[PDB]
Order: structure tokens, then sequence, then C-alpha cells
């Protein structure tokens, strides 16, 4: 078959098709109109974007597809480095640093990190328990202030205190427009046109900001724990016997600080929103928060009682997964689907959240927010759900994200009742990740002692 492809504009071919603030949801756009494959050429470069479980499911198979770095991958390589995220499956950066940063998410040292999530997730019950009647909470700002507090704690023994701030950390400020401008980059044709000397000044200056972080962090630790940094400097890959050196040290910290906090933020910002939207579902999440969790603080062992909150989460990944893309390319010519032949080295896109959209495996209600459909993994088709990407390049924190997600919005869900108290209108910010913006929320303490 011939894949389709949106429109064109001459020799910038499907570029401008990125000039919006919102891609991803243009994206899903033009796959509602030409379904489950289409090529994307620009200057230079070609990609296929996936939507069906059909065909993804094919493209999940590492016998045949690698991990690719995406442009906007690549962009991001430009502050993440050869860390985890960013680096190429065959660097030997890779493999070396997953070895040596896995055991960080054994479930020994899960256990260990639960306090630290307890210690920032009481923070932020706190914070709601003290508004006046009058006020408001912020959503997203105050998920990114519990998100980023919990990784620098429990990564990195580390206090941001973001919750003793009322503006975002200047690490937040800085992250976000760093994200902003690789997500702006994918649309310049000309990226060295001197109408981007201040936008690439100004990148210069948000990656100093982080890496001056970084430094502070590595310089309190020197000063001074089991923990990921613990790890980073000490731990030896079997494989090899070697550590990893300063240069990729710095890459891991910064990686770990934005891919260990932005994407659980807007997931848990997500899940709030749908449980506000859908009163049944959310009265079913407080019952199963308030039978477990009797103790003044949550355990260990109670968060993993926690399974319809577990759905929740689950059933809003579905919606919007939060990393809503990943890419790979053909290891050798190849066929897709029985219809799509592909030369080795040729790239695809996976589009998340369309994929999440199959009407053929989830059924015609898509839209509709069901955590039941989570309640039996074995009745759902392999690789129809993949918020955390696919085989030895999937997300290595995926546990460390639901853990934190499950454990704050079970508290969240015993220590008050919520009102969407604007009828708030879903707005999707793209930043590479996504987010709700402005969304807002009232909080009404049920006045359970923590
Ligand atoms: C809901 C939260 C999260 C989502 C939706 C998410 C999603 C993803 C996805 C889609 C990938 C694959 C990227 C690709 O194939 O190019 C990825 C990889 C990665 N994630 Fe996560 N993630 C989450 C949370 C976390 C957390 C909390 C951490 C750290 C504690 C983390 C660390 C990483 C790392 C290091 C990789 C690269 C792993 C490798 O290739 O070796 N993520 N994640
Ligand atoms: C058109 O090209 C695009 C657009 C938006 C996109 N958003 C993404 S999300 C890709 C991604 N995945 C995983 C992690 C851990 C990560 O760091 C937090 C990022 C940026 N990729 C895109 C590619």
């Amino acid at each position: 078959k011939e894949m389709p492809q949106p429109k064109t504009f001459g020799e910038l071919k499907n570029l401008p098709l990125l000039n919006t603030d919102k891609p991803v949801q243009a994206l899903m756009k033009i796959a509602d109109e030409l379904g489950e494959i289409f090529k994307f050429e620009a200057p230079g470069r070609v990609t296929r974007y996936l939507s069906s479980q059909r065909l993804i499911k094919e493209a999940c198979d590492e016998s045949r597809f690698d991990k690719n770095l995406s442009q906007a991958l690549k962009f991001v390589r430009d502050f993440f480095g050869d860390g985890l995220v960013t680096s190429w499956t065959h660097e030997k950066n890779w493999k070396k640093a997953h070895n040596i940063l896995l055991p960080s998410f054994s479930q020994q040292a899960m256990k260990g990190y639960h306090a630290m999530m307890v210690d920032i997730a009481v923070q932020l019950v706190q914070k709601w328990e003290r508004l006046n009647a009058d006020e408001h909470i912020e959503v997203p700002e105050d998920m990114t202030r519990l998100t980023l507090d919990t990784i620098g704690l429990c990564g990195f023994n580390y206090r941001f205190n973001s919750f003793y701030r009322d503006q975002p950390h200047p690490f937040i400020t800085s992250m976000v427009r760093a994200l902003d401008e690789a997500m702006n980059k994918l649309q310049r044709a000309n990226p060295d046109d001197p109408a981007y000397d201040e936008n690439k000044r100004q990148f210069q200056e948000d990656i100093k900001v982080m890496n001056d972080l970084v430094d502070k962090i590595i310089a309190d630790r020197k000063a001074s724990s089991d923990d990921l940094l613990t790890h980073m400097l000490n731990g030896k890959d079997p494989e090899t016997g070697e550590p990893l050196d300063d240069e990729n040290i710095r890459y891991q910290i910064i990686t770990f600080l934005i891919a260990g906090h932005e994407t659980t933020s807007g997931l848990l910002s997500f899940a709030l929103y749908f449980l506000v939207k859908n009163p049944h579902v959310l009265q079913k999440a407080a019952e199963e928060a308030a039978r477990v969790l009797v103790d003044p603080v949550p355990s260990y062992k109670q968060v993993k009682q926690l399974k319809y909150v577990g759905m929740v989460l689950n059933e809003a990944l579905r919606l919007w997964p939060t990393a809503p893309a990943f890419s790979l390319y053909a290891k050798e010519d190849t066929v897709l689907g029985g219809e799509y032949p592909l030369e080795k080295g040729d790239e695809l896109m996976v589009l998340i959240p369309q994929l999440h959209r199959d009407k053929t495996i989830w059924g015609d209600d898509v839209e509709e927010f069901r955590p039941e459909r989570f309640e039996n993994p074995s009745a759902i088709p392999q690789h129809a759900f993949k918020p955390f990407g696919n085989g030895q390049r999937a997300c290595i924190g995926q546990q460390f994200a639901l853990h934190e997600a499950t454990l704050v919005l079970g508290m969240m869900l015993k220590h008050f009742d919520f009102e969407d108290h604007t009828n708030y209108e879903l707005d999707i910010k793209e930043t590479l990740t996504l987010k709700p913006e402005g969304f807002v929320v009232k909080a009404k303490s049920k006045k359970i002692p923590l």
C-alpha cells in the first residue's frame, strides 16, 4: 500500500504543520483524518506516524526495531547528553548506566524510598489543610512541587523545598523553557537564521541554571545515604566493571531530575481532572482510600493495596500519556503489516494517545474514563497500552512513578472532597510532555488527622 501523507508546503514538505503550540494534538487530528499510518516529511528527514495496535504490536518487536532518537529527543540531548533517555541502545553508556542504576529501582530500594515519599506527600496535604475557605488549588503547580521534591529527596537526598515557595522553583522555570524551546525547534526550517540567536542564548542560560543545581547536589553529597546518586558516584557495571565518568553522571542527574518528576506531575494532574469530571469514579476511588489507608500515614504495603487507584492512574495514562510519543528505527529491511515495506534505518513514531484510542481494542466508548478497563491485564491485547515505552528501552522509573502517584492520590482522596468550582475546560499544554493548563479545584478537608 501507498501510505497517506498530510498536506504539504512545497520544499518545506510537512514541517509547517508543527507550527503550533499543540503539535501532538495536531498530529492526533491528522491521524483521525488519515488512519493508522501516515508519512511525515521535512527537509532532509522522514518518519512514519503509527496509531493502531495492529501496527504498533509489530513495531514493538525488538528483533526488528530498536529505539530511535526522534527529532525531539535529539534536541533534548543538548542537555540530557548520553544519559539513559537520550542515548542509543548501541552506545556503551546506555547499557553501562542501565546496569549501574537499575538497583536503585529494586523493590528493596522502593521500600526504602517509601518514607521519604510520605514526607513530601504530607507536605502537600498540610498545604491544602491550611488554605482559607475562599482559596483554591492550582493543580499542575502543586503536583510539580510534590513530584520535584520527591525525586530530589529520594534520588539525591536534596530538599528543593518547593512548598516553601510561592513561585515555581527556578529549576522548573528553566526546565519548562528548555522543553518549550526544544518543542519549538521542531518547526524551524532555518535553525541558524540570526532571528534565533536570542532563543539560543536563552537555551544556554536555562541549561546553565539546570547544571548549576546539579553542581550544588554533587557538592552537597561530597560535603555530607544509599540512593540513586550513591550508585551514580560509586556503582560499577558488572559487565565492564567500570563506573560512570563525571560527564555522564552530570547528564544522568539532569535526566533523572526532569524525567523523574515532570510526567508524574502530569499524570497526577490528569487523574484528578478525570476524577472531578467523573463523580462515580471519584466515589469508588475515595471508598478504597478510606477502607485501605487506616493509619495516619500510609505504609508501603497499603499503597500496594490501592488497586482501584492504580486503575484510575492507568486509565488517565490511557487517555493522556504524559510522554506521548516514542520512536523506533528498522534494524533491517522489513515489511510492516504485510503492506508497508520499510528499509533499514527507516524511522517510526508511535503516537501514544492515538494508539490508546484504537476502537478495535477498547470498544466504542474510547473517550470515556473507565478504570475498570484495567481490572485484568490478561484481557488486554499485547502492546495496546504503552505509556511507559517498550522492551529494554522501557521506562526504568515506572514503579517509582506509579508508587508515588498511588500514595499521593490515595492520601488526597482520604483527606479531602474536591470541587470543580470553575467547570474547568480541559486545555492541554505541550512541552513535549503534556499537562492540563489552568486546572484549579477547591478541596474541603474531611478533618482526618495526619
Ligand atoms: C507517569 C510517569 C512517566 C511516564 C508516562 C514515563 C514515560 C516514559 C517513556 C514513554 C519512556 C520511553 C522513551 C522512549 O522510548 O524514547 C521512558 C523512559 C525513561 N524513563 Fe520514564 N516515565 C515516567 C516516569 C519516570 C520516572 C519517575 C523516572 C525516574 C525515576 C523515569 C525515568 C526514565 C528513564 C531513565 C528512561 C530511559 C530508560 C532507558 O531507556 O534506559 N520515568 N519513560
Ligand atoms: C513531533 O515530535 C514530537 C512532538 C512531541 C513529543 N513529545 C515527546 S515526549 C518524549 C519523551 N519521552 C520520554 C521521556 C522520559 C522524556 O523526557 C521527559 C521525553 C521528552 N516526544 C515528542 C516528539
